[PDB]
């Protein structure tokens, strides 16, 4: 049994002081001065906030990509997540066009079993479409995976054409599945990459120009048009700039059931980081690229007003050594930045503590909204009787800086090296069991379970 | 003591089954199978929803307007509200340009004391600005009223000019007050009214053309520009059409702290109702006017995505006899439609039950958001330990129709006569005390209190 | 020699009364009371307007399409054009994906030689892209054809994919060629067509729903993105609705060198014509489909302000008998409406005479702009010394109605049967030679020549 | 008699080589190898362009403003205009609120008689509205002035309120007059000015912040709303930024008869010039203020596509000594920059020679469009038989720089000091009489006449 007392509870739509008692894995009751049976583990949350466990709807743990593999394992990844306050993560299951989808799903699925410290689930990538695949997708959905993922980029590896996208969306609508999508243009990026390389422009500073804002805007609008035409519900992952936001907003305004996600690096980093040259710049190469800083205000304002629904990380860790695989051509630099451990602290600091982000909008954008969209709610995403006891006792008096020297991500650099944070998790629990106590990791291996969802977007 | 058991609790960010125990006026604890001391009043909510008491941020009880007076009293008005599921209402305190603001405030304030069945508070109208008035506004704010109200229409009676609007906004920013605003154009409406009358166009069907969508759009954009320039936080009341929504959305997108409210009649009624001729058409005359029905989809879609923040009624009851005061000229028809009693059932029915409105967005738009914006939260607007026990046991199995024959509004007609509803309040409580039991009004006169707020928008 | 005297000359940027003297094929001099050598043919234009010969930048004479062939020949087509005041037309050379481009060009080219009454030129369609084709396109451009044409629809027959579109645009930029484009989405239209048919919806009234406005908007925006990314100059053919106009305007506003064309049927006809059922409805089936009439005001306003650059017809004549080829499924109805003969009179009547279209904007939209965009200017498109003596003595006192009974188009129905017109050509000349005198056709077979252009958009 | 031979004639819709013969004040005939009677003055235009005399629709010669007077006289002003290629200018007749409108008109009118080297006309400012004024405006219009001018700024001196603006527009519609307007917000500018001064911010660098882009956008949109509501035709003077352009474009798109003008300094100068401090910065203080340079591309692109209709100067010359009148407070710096003499060369150089501005669009934006809008066409604005012989033989081989040392404007500084130009007028004529020959001024005092217009916008 667990009892968290004297803490100020804050959810997306409530704020109060009371005690939380969890007999087992779920919250049993809430009230003031609760009496917990003897033996109950008591946590004193005096002077601290008690938030629902945070949820990252977009991470990469196991990933064979751009000639190599992402650095975290479900073990190191889930641990880093917990240290950061994230108690549930949704990983992108990404088998390529040449892989068997069902086999890919089972591979990712088995790599996670007994290896995760916190709960998780997947987004099933659809990198090709045919009779064989349709049958396997029906099976994967039936196993509890209620979300797909398509890419409008990465030609021949992940990208699907209009015909495949259309079929994926019709199937999704039939199964009540929500489709997440990476929006760019596979053809344009490929052509622009070749053009720049043939011109001798090989440095990391040509990554952004090879896939400008106009391309993300085109893909975002195309995706919205297919959703509107098929009747399927969609979700745009890591939207990074105004032109794309305008396209997604226009779709929302005319009634298209589409949702928007932005990832932490696009709120705090900008294109100049990728113009520093050398391995230093390679550390900030991702897709969509970091943009002109003028976009940060746009994203922050949109987040405050709820135009942007969720905030994820698109966590994709690589070692500087791996980044150097593209010292000859920027097209060979493995795309990705690590952030699964810093999302919450960064969002809280620069959004709530030093920004205009309302604290309730913060909880909604970093936990509740994602739980709702992907069928994890009310099990996850909030604090209420019946919900899983995934809690985060947050300390707002803490002051420090982020550094690779103190991170738990299995790679050699931190994207936010030196950034200050005005808070951090003091205690983190997973289904009633303490995983982090006073900055000390005390999690239990294999405690995390796979969360199965029910389709709801017909 | 009160105990509501076996009900499905639904708030903006939670959904579960548990019992709610309120020892006194606030919720003491929540859990499953709670044991209430003997003597506790037990309500069985089996098979029913338990929502937070709903809040109407825009009503008119006492109102000397257009040569006459609104029909409801705080007694009949609060009763009608409760029957409909609304446990808190914010009334527009409206002294005209020729009245002393402080006296006006005190008049409204005393008419409500001991006469309301549920809690309430006010929006202080600023229909002129000068040294004398500034001093009185500071006093009214200090008395707990944290919101102003200005009109960009009704020349010489309620309307303020750019100079006055600017000063009102600067003062609001200084005091941390949020400014609500009726957005049209006092001059244009006056001119267009005169033009139409001089042309012999006197029927009710000329009301809409006298203040077209372009006018509301102009006023909405003007208001946004003054907010952006003064640094004040604003709130647009009863936004009725796309052009205006576009203007308010553009302001939101560029960072202006502005919020949007729409009232129920603009979601379900349209301009043709005011083109029926005679007293029948006069029943549907209000400002802003009912619009072309193409606007209803726009508003519904915007509500579903959270673009529109709150839903109110702009409740302004008049008898058909009073409406006839303008049988000679439409300009003399007292503007207003009654709706304080039907808002919740209408929104639930056409939004949740038969529409695309998510049930959590429904609670937020009809209760929580308004509580947050006007400083009533967390006291009101949600279900959580510490909050006032304002609850609504809602019956989703109920089926019926709205009719003046069964309303409690103190006038002779219902704007939604004949409309079907797929639910209704079964039990309604105010701070732990039952006011409505099984469709029977059992409220206590004078139980309602004035809610004082703290300024928060500096 | 030719002398047109006492006429009021009206061009896009001039208006005056004077005489025009053409010694041979071009205008020799302009002035008042000019003395023409003896033998000169004198035309008295007293009380009439003298416009530059009008130009239709989008017609179909020879066209193997949808299992059949368009009805006009270069002989009947050029004659009908002249009777209507059009002295130059640009035909779409359309070999399909299975045809050899160079052979296709030569086929169209030889069908026109010695068979046209007026001058003409072509837009070279690129329905596929490969090494073989690139070489042939370079040859065709070198032969004087400075414009391409790509289709974003008609899968497997005319439509090109993103890869092919990109390559076509890069080549166009290299050669200084302007690319015209039909903007929809080949995949979406195909899928939506199949869906409707499988649902038993086979009538002509399902044509519009099979390719809604959202699709044209998507293709228009996609095209604009590829122009912006490749640096090529583009031109959107027959833009029919607001969503598409918005997309093209956004591109214009941000600096993309893109131009807009709209065709006469979209200004005067609407979707209901295709909902009349039977062969009557089949007469109004075209692509993009006739739209909701709310779009006509949008197009007219855009034309008046110069947002829409040119007005063409997309003349594609078919007999009702041929239209019946799709009595079983709307997908088999040959798309197209005839209009080459009525464009000028219709535009003049409903635009200038009865609309808000300025007479100079009329000349620019129906003649000069197209001549400029496609390199026919200053040879064609205006009245000035040195220009070809292609003139139209227009009679503004004429009043009549359009009817198939008096048309010269080689088919059995007129799309504007019964429409009134407030003017008509009295005299029409081609390079100094009279082709139409007092409504009598006196043209000379084979007089028309192929106009070769110089590339100018690098 | 005048004969200009061997020149390449370029108008907005024609380009050719021929001779122009003017027997008297108007062009008599055009053709190749024309024979002029003996005594005819012959100008050889070999290797040069022959443009229509350029027209500046917005200048200030006589102006009592901000405690002082503008430096040019109709003598020095018209001379400077001619040297620059401008043969017709429209001056803003600006009596303030305290002046009698009719007297003001007559004052301006008499100051110009016999004192202008080239033709001219006026825009009648309406700085207040009442019965007395309406009567005088009817008289002024009857005297040939077909355009009004209202200011939405300069409180109590020039600015009119909504009531006055509405009445001015209704009268304009009745008389068929077009209304030009300076769009900002009198109240907001006044308040923001006071706020900044009270904060000790007195330097020239606070001018822009005192009237930000949001204000011009608000005024532009307000003006458009009143035009749309009254049915009057409008024209926005010196539009300087994207937000305002967006507002004016939206109005154009929905059918409002509104036109846009931008002045040369907003295309080439930016806000930093006014941040140089001291008298140097004061030289660049005008209204609307110079903006962030990001706006220059927007304006250039809009001009190339015809979104911006005309290009003027808003010529308002002051001596540095006069500028110093506001060394204590920026609000006292007389607003204005000189440019009447450099407009054409600057537009030609940076638009045509070094930009993307098409040469025909150049002639239209600098001459023809303005002539059309203000009823000067076809008398002025083009080259054609019957038109006034106002011609400009332009030399495209000339290369030089602009300097106060060689200007003819009656003040001590040039706003474009040091700017390079790729052309200049070689010969300039006014109604058949040479005013400038090979850079030498040979004009005749009092030759210029007042141009009376006919109302056309009912
Ligand atoms: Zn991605
Ligand atoms: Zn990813
Ligand atoms: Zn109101
Ligand atoms: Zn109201
Ligand atoms: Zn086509
Ligand atoms: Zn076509
Ligand atoms: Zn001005
Ligand atoms: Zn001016």
């Amino acid at each position: 049994p667990l009892l968290i007392k004297n803490g100020e509870i804050i959810t997306a739509d409530s704020r109060y002081k009371a005690d939380i008692y969890a007999e087992g894995e779920t919250i049993t009751r809430i009230g003031q001065n609760l009496e917990a049976p003897p033996g109950t583990e008591v946590i004193d949350a005096t002077g601290k906030y008690v938030f629902p466990g945070f949820i990252d709807p977009h991470v990469h743990i196991y990933l064979p990509f751009m000639a190599t593999f992402a650095k975290d394992t479900h073990e190191t990844g889930s641990k880093a997540a917990l240290m950061g306050g994230t108690t549930t993560y949704i990983e992108m299951c990404c088998p390529s066009r040449n892989d068997d989808a069902l086999e890919g799903y089972q591979l990712w699925k088995s790599k996670a079993e007994g290896n995760s410290y916190c709960d998780y689930t997947f987004h099933m990538a659809v990198s090709k479409f045919d009779e064989k695949t349709e049958g396997q997708l029906r099976e994967i959905v039936a196993d509890g995976i209620s979300s797909f993922k398509i890419f409008l980029s990465y030609k021949n590896f992940f990208g699907v054409d209009d015909g495949e996208m259309y079929q994926t969306l019709r199937l999704a609508k039939e199964l009540g599945v929500i489709v997440t999508a990476h929006c760019e243009n596979a053809e344009l990026v490929g052509r622009l990459q070749q053009k720049l390389l043939s011109e001798g422009k090989t440095g990391p500073e040509w990554h952004e120009p090879s896939r400008p804002e106009a391309v993300e805007a085109e893909g975002t609008a195309r995706f919205a048009t297919f959703l509107e035409t098929t009747g399927a519900t969609g979700y745009v992952v890591h939207l990074s700039c105004k032109p794309a936001l305008d396209a997604a907003m226009a779709a929302k305004a005319r009634g298209v059931p589409i949702y928007i996600e932005s990832v932490i690096p696009h709120f705090l980093l900008d294109k100049t980081y990728a113009e520093r040259g050398g391995v230093e710049a390679m550390k900030y190469i991702m897709s969509p690229p970091l943009r002109d800083k003028r976009n940060q205000k746009v994203l922050w304002d949109a987040l405050a007003q709820g135009f942007i629904d969720t905030v994820g990380t698109d966590h994709c860790p690589f070692d500087t050594e791996q980044k150097l695989l593209g010292k000859e051509a920027f097209t060979a630099i493995p795309n990705g930045i690590p952030a699964i451990e810093d999302r919450v602290n960064l969002l809280y600091t620069y959004g709530v503590s030093r920004g205009r982000l309302d604290i309730h909008r913060f909880v909604d954008a970093a936990s509740t909204k994602a739980a709702k969209l992907f069928g994890l709610f009310p099990r996850k995403g909030t604090i209420a009787v019946g919900s899983d006891a995934d809690l985060v006792v947050y300390d707002p008096q803490y002051r420090g800086t982020i550094s690779v020297k103190t991170q738990h991500v299995n790679n050699d650099y931190n994207g936010f090296e030196g950034f200050e944070i005005d808070g951090r998790p003091s205690v983190v629990t997973v289904r009633g069991k303490v995983a982090v106590r006073d900055g000390q990791f005390v999690g239990e291996k294999g405690w995390g379970k796979l969360l199965r969802r029910e389709p709801m977007y017909f």
